[PDB]
C-alpha cells in the first residue's frame, strides 16, 4: 500500500507543497462542475489497495469544497482504496460546535457524520477551533498544532522576542497563549470586553503578540490591538493559524496598527496578500507532510506537537 | 403532532404555495450565510413533537442548497421533532446514480446517505431520474409523478391532443412516454441517435409532444425537435418535469422550433421565463401538498399517481 | 403513553422530589448487587408502550451508577417501552471531553456512545461541563441550566446583590458569569493564575459571588476566594451547580473564608452538609420535573432557560 | 494473507475452473442440508487471516443458494478471515431493483443489505441487471462485463461478423448493443413493441445478433428473432450473459429460428444443453479468476473491461 | 394506527385463526414465485401508518419461507408502515445458536441480523430453542410459552394427571419439565444417555409425559419412550411445542409405544396427521392473537406466561 | 504491526505472565482514579499501527474493571491502533445471558454492545458461561477452553484418575463433564435437585471429581460434595475454571469435605488462598499467550482446544 495524494480544488498550492515534501506526484483526478453546477469528480488512476490522502481545506466556497471532498472520498472508497484519509487543514463549520440556548444545528457534528458516512477512515487537521470536535468522530482524528512553526517564526522574526508579551484576544484563547508563553519564557496577557476592553499584564515598552486560531472579520484582533497600543505597547503583532479574512477584514487590518499579521497557509493567501501588505504567511506544509508520512508508516504523530521537521 | 412546513432558500415560492394549500403558515426559520459563507440556520419556533417538512429542491447553487437542507434537518432532529421529512422536488445528483466503467462516485447514493445521517425519516420527491434511487435509501421514499398534471395540461392546452404523437427524445425515456400514450390513447414514437437521429412512428401532419424528466442544456430535446420537423410534424411541444435550463439551454430553445416548452415548477422558473417566451409552467404544488397531507394523516399517497387533487 | 419515573440508586431523594412534582409514584424497580458485585436490575412493573424516564446522576460510585443506568435503560428498552429517556443531572466523565496533546480517551464520548447503544432515545441533563458534549450524541440532548434558580437564590439570600460582583474562578467560566451579571445588572470580574492569581474588576467593599459549574476538590474556588479577600471584598460567596466535594474539599471549605457555598442538588449533599456548615442546597427538582413534563407533552423546554417554574 | 476459494453448491464447475486458473485447490467446506432442510455449513479448514472468496451464483434454487452464501460468509467472518468477498456471477433478485408505482419490495436492496450484514467486505459480479445496484451497497462492488468474451466469440464464430447488425431486443438494452457495435464497427438496430414489434435499421441479407444480459423465459428474444426473420435477416443469433432458461424457454428456443443461443457460464448450463441443441456456452471463468487475483494483489480490475486475459 | 395481519405462505391456517380471533380479515398480499423461483411479493393494500404483523413460521421450505418473510417485511417498511412485527411461531435456525469448537456459523444470529436489517421493529415467537436467542436481537423479542396450553391439555386429556411423572428426554430440557411439574404438583424424571439411557425417578404404574420444545426426527423421544416402558411405566405421552417431524419421524412414531404425540400448531400438521394416527394438535392461536393484541394496545404480554386467554 | 500487551488493574499477575510467555514487556499505561472516582487512563506509548491486546478479567470491582477496559479500548482505538483485542479471561455479566419470564436486562448482550462500540475488533475469553454469548457479538470471539489444562492437572495430581468419576453438579454442565469423561475414559455422573439431590452413577470406593465453569458462592458444589460423600465416594475434588469465591464461599469450602478445590487463574486467587488451604491454582497463561500469538500470526486458535502448549 503506497501513499496517494489527491488535491481538491480549494488549496492546490498546499497539496503540491505536501506532494513535493513526500517525494510524490499529485494523483490524477478531474474535479470540475457540470453545467448545472453539480460537482463532477473522476479519479484518473487506480487507487485499489492504496493509502489515499485527499487534501481539502474549509475555505473559499465552503459548501462546494466540502461536497467535493465528500464526493472524492466516496469515489476512492468505492474504488477499493485500502484506506482513505481526509487532510482538512481548516475544518469547516468548526465554530458551530454547540447549540448554547439556541435552536441551532451542531453543524460541526453534521460535517463529521457526513465525512464518516462518505467513507473516511482517518482525519488530519490543524488547530481545531475546539478540540472537542475530535469527539464528534468515531474514526481517529489527528489535530496538529501550528505552535512549533509559530515559535520558529517568532524567534526568527521578532528581535525582542525574549522581552515580548503573548496576548490572548479573549478569555477563550488564553490556554493557547499560555502554551506559547511557556515555550518562549515570556509574559502572557489577557484581554476581554466588559464596547470597552480590559487588559491584564504589563505591556508598556514591550512588543505584544496577539495569538489566535483564526481571523475571520478581524474585529476581535483589531480591537485588541487598539487596546494594546492604548496601554503603551511598542509594536503589536498578530499570529493566527487560520487566515480566513472574510468580509471587511482586509480594510480593518489595513487601518489597524499591526506591524504584521502572520497566518499559516492552511488557507490560500495570495489574493489577500495583494490587497494587504502586512499579511505574512508561515508554511505548515512540512507539518502536514510529516503527519501524512508518519500515519502511513505507523510512526508517532504526536512527536510533531513539539518538534519542527 | 402537527404539520410544520419549513422553506429552504432554494424555492420559496413553491414552499409558500404548498403552505397555502395546507392552510398553514411557513415555519419561522432564519437561513442565511455567515461572513465566510458557511450556512447559518436558526429555527425560530419550537418543533418539539411535530411532523416537520422541509422543502428544498436541487436547483440553483446546488451544493449550498443541499448543505442548507442537511443543516436544517439536523437542527430539527436535535430539536426533538417527532418526525422530519425532506421534500425535495428535484433530487440533486440524481444523474450520478451509477459508475458504468468509470472510477466515478455514485453521488446520488452519497446524497442519500448524507440525508439519512442528518436525520431524515422520510423523503418526498418528484420524478426521480432513476427510480432505483429509491433503493439508495433505507427510509421510505415517496417518488411522486408529474404525469397527472402533464395529462391535464395536454388536454386543456393542445386542441389536437387526440391525434398527437407522444415522442421520447431517447430510448431511455420510452417507458414514460408509453405511459402517457396509454393514458391519452395516442401514438408514441421513439428517437435515438446512430450525429444523426432515427425516428420510428408516423408524425406527419400530427402534433408531436416530446416528453422527459428534465431539460438541462436542452441539446437532446432541440435535436429531437429538429428531427420531428424534418419528419413532417405540424407542431412540436416539449414537456419536462424538471426545467433546469443551465448553460446554453435558453438560447437553444429560443432558436428551436418548439411551440412551447412546458416544465413543472419543481425548480423556480421566473428568471428563465424573462428570457424565454415559450417556457410555460405547470403548478405541481397541489400534488406536493396532497402528498404531505396524506403522509401526515396516514392516507394513501399512491392514490396521487393517477388522480389530480 | 404515560410517564414512568424510575430511580437509580445514586440519588433517590431527587427522584422522589421529581416524582412528587409530577404527581406520580416512582416505578417499581429492584436495583441491587449480586454477590460478586454485578448489578442486578428487575423492572417490577410493565413499561410496555410507556414514556420511561430513568433518573441517575454521575455521583458517588460513578462506574457502578453508570452501569446501573445502562442496565436499566437496556431492561426498559427490551421490555418494549415506547421511549426511554436518561435524566442525568450530573453527567459522568464530562471533564474528559477532549484529548489535548495526550494519548487519552475521550471518555465523555464513550459514555455517550454507551448510552446510545443501551437504547436511550433522549438525554436530559443540567449544566454540561462543555456544551460540545451535546454533539457527542446523535439523539436529542436537553441541557438545562441552573441559572434561573441561582438568580432566585441570589436575590432572596444576598441583601446587597444589586451592588455585588459576579466572579469567574478562571477564564473558562467567564461566559457563565457574564450571563449572570447580565441578568442581575451587576459587575463581573475574572480571576486567572499566572501560584499567583490576578483579578480584574473592582471588588472592594462589595460582595463577591464566585460562580461555577462544579466544585470537585475546591482548590480553584478556595484560591479565588483568598484572592478576593486580598482585594478588599466584604464577603465572598461561591455558587456551583454541581457539588461533587471529593477528596479534601470539605476541609478546604471549612478553612476557607466563604460566607456560604451554595450548590444545587444534582448530587446528594446530606453527608457533606453534616461535616460542612456553610454548604447550602438549591432545589432544582422543579426544573427537572418541568423538563420531563414538557418533553412528554411536546411543550417548549427552552422556556425553562429563563423562567423558574 | 492468501487466497482461499470456497464453492457454494450452486455452481461447482465454475468454482473449480476459477480455482484451477488461480492455481489453487477449493477450500474444504461441507455445505449440506439438515433433515428439516435448514442449510448446514462447516468450514473444514482455518481461514484465519486469509482473503476468502466464496463463489455462488443466483441460479437454481435461488433462496437456498442465497441463504447458503450468507451462512458461509457469516461462518468465515466469525472465523476471523481477514477479508471476505462474495463472487456472485449472476446476482439474485437483480430485476427487483425498484418499486415503480407498486407496493413492492426492492428485493435487490434487501439482498445487498443482507450480504453486508452477513459480513461481506467486497462483491464481485458480472453484468448486473442495472448498474444502479452498485449503489445499493456501501462496500465496493466490481461489476465485470462479459463483453470482451462476447466480442471474442463473435469474431471467432460468425464469419460475416464485419457485415452483421447488433440488435437490442428492447429499448432498455440499447446501450449495451451500441457498445458492442462500437467495438466491432458494425451497424446496430433496435426493436420495441408498440403485440407487434417495430425494428429500426437495415437487416436484410445481413447476419443479426441479438444481445442481452439475460434470457429467463426467452419470450423477448424469440419475438425479436421472429421480427428479424420477417425483416429479411439471413441468420439470427442471440448472445446473453446470463442463461437462466426457466419455464418454457427451452421449448421456445427449440421452436425458434436462432442459429445459436450463446450464453456465458455464470449459471450452469449442462442440463439445458441436453434438451436444447443450439445453446452454446462461453467460458468466463478466466475473467472471474483474473478479477479475484487482481483484487487480491491490488492491481487494476477495470483493465478487464476491455481486455481478455 | 390499526392492526394489519399478513400471512406468509408457510402457515396460512394459523394466520387465519389469529385473524379471526382478532376480529380482522387477513391483509391483501400476493406471495408467489417468479418463473426463476425468486419470491414475488405485492402488498395489495396501503399499510401506511399501520401496525403490521406478518405471520410466518420456520417450517416446510425453510429458506423460501424466510426469504418471503424478509421480503414482506421490507415491502411493508418501505411502504411507510408505522411499525412492522414478525410473528414467527417456530424460529428458523434456532438450533444453530452457537459454534462449540466448530468452524460453524451462528445461523440464528445471522437470521436475527437479517430480520433487523429488513426492518423488523419487533419479534413475537413461541418457545425459542434457547432463550439466549433473545439477546441476538437489539429490537424487543416476546418469547411466548406453550406451557399454559400444555397444562390445559394435560388436565383435560390425561385422567391420571395427578399421579403422572413429567419426564425430560435429556438433561437440557429439565428446566422446562420442572416448570410443568411445579404447576401440576407431580413428580419429574430425567433421562440421559451414557446407546444406553439412564432414568432417575420412579415411573412404575404411573403415566409418564415426555415434554420438549421440538421433535424433528424423534429419535430422542422414541429412545426415551422405550426406556420409560422398560422402567414399568403404564402409558407414555410426548408433548412438544414444535412438531417438525422431518425425515423418519413419522415411521418411528408409528413404531413407538406413545399413547399420543401432542404438538402445538406452530407448524402445520395436517399432512403428518394423515400418516400418523397418534399425533394430536393443540391450538395456540389464542396465545398468539392475545400477544399481538396486547403488544398493539400496550398491555402486559407476560401476563400470558401463566394465563390461558 | 507488533503485539502490544496492556494490563488493566484487575489481574496484573496474569498480564505479566502472558507478557513473559510472549517475550514482551507490558505496555506503558497509567490506570488510576480521579478524586471523584472516575477512571483515569493514559497510554504511555504510541500504539499507532499496532496489534493491541488489553487484558482485563471480570473480577473484583466488576463495574470499575469493565469501565477501565472500555476506556482503555477507546483510548487505543482513537490513538490509531491497527487492531484492538479485548482479552477477558472471565467475561463479566455472563450469567445474565437471557430474560426467562422476567422483566430483566440481558446484561451480557449490553456488555457485548459496549465492547463493540468502544472499538474492540476481537474478543479472547475462556469458558464463557454460555457459548451463545458468542452470538451476542458481531466481531469474532475466540472462546478458549481450560479443559486441556484440567486434564493435565487431573492426570498429574489424582493417582486414581483412571478409576475416577467425573460429576456434574447440575444438569446444565453435563456436556462439559462428558467431554472430560471422554478424554479420560472414565465414568461420568450427574447430580440434580428435586433441598434433596439425586445422583446417577456408581461412585462408591471411587474418587469423584466435580467439574464446573465457575464457583461463586459454592453452594452448588458444596451440596454436590455432601451428596457424593453420602453415596460412598472415597474423595471428592472440585475443578472450576473460574474461582470467583464471593460471599460465604470460603467458609463453606473450609467446612466442606473437598480434598482440593482447583480453579484456573482467570481470576486472581492469592487472597483466597490465604484463607482457604484447599484452593489450588492451574496456570492458564500459556493458553492465553498462545491464543494471542496465534491470532496475531494468523495461525489456528482451535488447535488449542485439544493441545496444551
Ligand atoms: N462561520 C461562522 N462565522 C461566524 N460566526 C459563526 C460561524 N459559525 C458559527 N458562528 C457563530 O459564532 C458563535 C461562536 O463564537 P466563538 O467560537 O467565537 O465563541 P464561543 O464558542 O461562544 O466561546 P469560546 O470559543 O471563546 O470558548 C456562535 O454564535 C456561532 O453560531
Ligand atoms: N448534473 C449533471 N449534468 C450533466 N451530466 C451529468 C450530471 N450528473 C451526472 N452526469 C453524467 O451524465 C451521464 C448520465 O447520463 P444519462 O442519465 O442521460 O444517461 P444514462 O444514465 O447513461 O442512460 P439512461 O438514463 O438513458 O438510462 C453520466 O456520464 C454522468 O456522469
Ligand atoms: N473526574 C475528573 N477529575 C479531575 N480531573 C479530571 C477528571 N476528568 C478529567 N480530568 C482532567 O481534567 C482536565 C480538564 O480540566 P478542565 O475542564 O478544568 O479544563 P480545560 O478543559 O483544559 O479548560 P476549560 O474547561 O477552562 O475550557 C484534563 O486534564 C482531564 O484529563
Ligand atoms: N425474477 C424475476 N422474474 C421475472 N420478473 C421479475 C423478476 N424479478 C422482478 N421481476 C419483475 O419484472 C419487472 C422488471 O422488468 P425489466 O427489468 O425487464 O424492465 P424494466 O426494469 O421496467 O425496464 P428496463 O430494464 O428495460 O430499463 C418488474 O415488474 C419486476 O417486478
Ligand atoms: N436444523 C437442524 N437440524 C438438526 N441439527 C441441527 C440443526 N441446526 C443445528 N443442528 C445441530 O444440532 C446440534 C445442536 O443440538 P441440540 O440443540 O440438541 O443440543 P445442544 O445445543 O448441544 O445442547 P442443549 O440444547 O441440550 O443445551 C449442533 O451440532 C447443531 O449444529
Ligand atoms: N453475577 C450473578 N451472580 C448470581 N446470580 C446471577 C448473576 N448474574 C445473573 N444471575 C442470575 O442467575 C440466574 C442464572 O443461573 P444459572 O446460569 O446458574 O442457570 P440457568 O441459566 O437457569 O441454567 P443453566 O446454566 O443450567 O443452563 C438468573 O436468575 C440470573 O438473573
Ligand atoms: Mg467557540
Ligand atoms: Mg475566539
Ligand atoms: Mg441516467
Ligand atoms: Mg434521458
Ligand atoms: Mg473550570
Ligand atoms: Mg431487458
Ligand atoms: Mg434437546
Ligand atoms: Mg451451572
Amino acid at each position: 500500500p503506497n501513499i496517494k495524494i489527491f488535491s481538491g480544488s480549494s488549496h492546490q498550492d498546499l497539496s503540491q507543497k505536501i506532494a513535493d515534501r513526500l517525494g510524490l506526484e499529485l494523483g490524477k483526478v478531474v474535479t470540475k462542475k457540470f453545467s448545472n453546477q453539480e460537482t463532477c469528480v473522476e479519479i484518473g488512476e487506480s487507487v485499489r489497495g492504496e493509502d489515499v490522502y485527499i487534501v481539502q481545506s474549509g475555505c473559499g466556497e465552503i459548501n462546494d469544497n466540502l461536497m467535493e471532498l465528500l464526493i472524492m472520498i466516496n469515489a476512492c472508497k468505492i474504488a477499493s482504496a485500502s484506506r482513505v484519509t481526509a487532510v482538512i487543514p481548516c475544518f469547516p463549520y468548526a465554530r458551530q460546535d454547540k447549540k448554547d440556548k439556541s435552536r441551532a444545528p451542531i453543524s460541526a457534528k453534521l460535517v463529521a457524520n457526513m465525512l464518516s458516512v462518505a467513507g473516511a477512515d482517518h482525519i488530519i487537521t490543524m488547530d481545531l477551533h475546539a478540540s472537542q470536535i475530535q469527539g464528534f468522530f468515531d474514526i481517529p482524528v489527528d489535530n496538529l498544532y501550528a505552535e512549533p512553526a509559530v515559535l520558529k517564526w517568532i524567534r526568527e522574526n521578532i528581535s525582542e522576542w525574549r522581552n515580548c508579551t503573548i496576548v490572548s484576544p479573549d478569555a477563550g484563547g488564553a490556554k493557547r497563549v499560555t502554551s506559547i508563553a511557556d515555550r518562549l519564557n515570556v509574559d502572557f496577557a489577557l484581554i476581554h470586553k466588559e464596547d470597552r476592553m480590559v487588559l491584564v499584564g504589563d505591556v508598556k515598552d514591550r512588543v505584544a503578540i496577539l495569538v489566535d486560531d483564526m481571523a475571520d472579520t478581524c474585529g476581535t484582533i483589531c480591537h485588541a490591538a487598539d487596546k494594546l497600543l492604548s496601554a503603551g505597547a511598542t509594536r503589536v503583532y498578530a499570529i493566527l493559524t487560520h487566515g480566513i479574512f472574510s468580509g471587511p477584514a482586509i480594510s480593518r487590518i489595513n487601518n489597524a496598527c499591526f506591524e504584521a499579521v502572520v497566518v499559516t497557509n492552511t488557507i490560500p493567501q495570495e489574493d489577500k496578500m495583494k490587497h494587504c501588505s502586512k499579511i505574512q504567511v508561515i508554511d505548515i506544509s512540512m507539518i502536514l507532510a510529516e503527519a501524512i508520512r508518519r500515519t502511513h508508516n505507523g510512526e508517532s504523530v504526536s512527536y510533531l506537537f513539539s518538534h519542527v521537521p
